[PDB]
């Protein structure tokens, strides 16, 4: 009989890929030596032949995805003004407000990417073609419940296009390239909201403007968004059974334990 | 006589390129729409024709440097533990306690990369071999006095060697083909401590170890390393007047004012 403590230590160890049966006849001295020698010679071959981190190689290639498809970089603040949260809507009713990481007085990690692409597209449709098209991608901050599920620290991709050409159709043919790209299942379930799942997790949301909070962006013009979570895509991808896995982290190296 | 406030505005459309005397008898209405025309046209250009942000394509081009020298990327948190803080020496007398964003009761918003680099390379000197070579870019956080030459909000690199080959040679020799590769001019100045400068403004700076602070992070091995800011870098690549210009940001786009 295995204790539920070492169970959890091995657990920690176990790869989805690995072929063990936690419940066998072995001792748990054994099973955690076996599992030792696996992650660590997993480490040794990153080490020597790619090197690459999972979260920054899927923000490259993500941006390469996006660049190649007329989009623009913007790499705008973490840190906001705590007035583009009210700008954006978020009243104490709503659940988010709850969820700011405050900074000072007037100043919080941003828990969304939407009131720096807006502010973007307001500018650079002054210098730009029809239709502006931009993405972000980095970290966004949220106060969460524990859940397998959710970061305080995360990732996130969004972008936007404006102008002509932001029907419903466009936006969902960008989130099927996208997805069919990386290789991830979906759905897509559905101012017109849509949400991407992958069985009951939520990859993103999207939408399909105009939307009155426009107005307070200085926005009058169509468009179409979404945003998705980068450690969400990777849990998905690697079938990591919780998203810690996939997080910046002291503890996990491209889901591989670093505790060994 | 253009009046001071004029000026400041046209400084903020002059890119150093520019090849227009700001002191000439032109009015300010003409000096401000010619420039205003330049800077459109260099936003349409970037659009049309390569669409990647500076600060995002720097990260990406010194990874494959140090990925290709056989170092391990690492991501790690950008919220970190305030204690990470005290434990890397940093009392009330360093001028830094006074510079952290402290978010919460127990964390704050890390002004260096150390800490988590000094836990990667403890954990990872139990499975990979000698010598262990790491780095991370990412945001870093300061609170600072307003200058030409520093941000509240920066991007850092830093990497780290721990084992055989940690000589101050090896290290000078590192920064040479790296700050050559980009093409920044440097010069060397100098627990043995090394300031990578370019002209009165720093680039980086390096050490070498062992020393005693080793301890207390469970490094007991000598170790080279170094930490370069990303908008630095910027700046001198681009001659940037001010590292505003450099900076995550919703008032310049690689450079240009998004204030047309
Ligand atoms: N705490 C989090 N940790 C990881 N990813 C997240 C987190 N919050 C949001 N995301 C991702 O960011 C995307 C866009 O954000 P958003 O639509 O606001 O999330 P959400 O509605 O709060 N999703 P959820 O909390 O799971 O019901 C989501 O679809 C996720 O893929
Ligand atoms: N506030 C900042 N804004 C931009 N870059 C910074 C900032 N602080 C540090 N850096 C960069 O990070 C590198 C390593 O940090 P560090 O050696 O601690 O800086 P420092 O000693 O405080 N430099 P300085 O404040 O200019 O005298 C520096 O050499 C810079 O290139
Ligand atoms: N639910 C949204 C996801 C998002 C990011 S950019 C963007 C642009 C259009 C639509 C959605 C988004 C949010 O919370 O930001
Ligand atoms: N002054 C240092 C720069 C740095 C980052 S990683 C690293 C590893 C070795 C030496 C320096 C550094 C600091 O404040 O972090
Ligand atoms: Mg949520
Ligand atoms: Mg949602
Ligand atoms: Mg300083
Ligand atoms: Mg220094």
């Amino acid at each position: 009989a295995l204790t539920k403590s070492q169970t959890d230590r091995l657990e920690v160890l176990l790869n989805p890929k690995d072929e063990i049966s936690l419940n066998s006849g072995k001792p748990f001295r054994e099973l955690e030596s076996e599992l030792l020698s696996r992650r660590k010679k997993d480490l040794q071959q990153i080490y020597a032949e790619e090197r690459e981190n999972y979260l920054g190689k899927l923000e490259r290639e993500i941006t390469r995805f996006f660049v190649d498809r007329g989009f623009l970089e913007i790499k705008s603040p973490i840190l906001i003004p705590l007035e583009y949260i009210e700008r954006m809507g978020i009243d104490n009713d709503t659940e988010l407000s709850k969820q700011i990481f405050r900074v000072d007085k007037n100043f919080c990690l941003r828990p969304m990417l939407a009131p720096n692409l807006y502010n973007y597209l307001r500018k650079l449709d002054r210098a730009l073609p029809d239709p502006i098209k931009i993405f972000e991608i980095g970290p966004c901050y949220r106060k969460e419940s524990d859940g397998k599920e959710h970061l305080e620290e995360f990732t996130m991709l969004g972008f936007q296009q404006m102008g002509s050409g932001c029907t419903r159709e466009n936006l969902e043919s960008i989130i099927t390239d996208f997805l069919n790209h990386l290789g991830i299942d979906f759905k897509i379930v559905g101012g017109d909201t849509l949400d991407v799942m992958h069985g009951d997790l939520e990859l993103s949301s999207a939408g399909v403007g105009p939307i009155p909070l426009d107005r307070e962006w200085g926005i009058d013009k169509p468009w179409i968004g979404a945003g998705f979570g980068l450690e969400r895509l990777l849990k998905v991808k690697h079938d990591f059974k919780n998203i810690k896995r996939a997080a910046r982290s002291e503890s996990y190296y491209n889901g591989i334990s670093t505790n060994l």
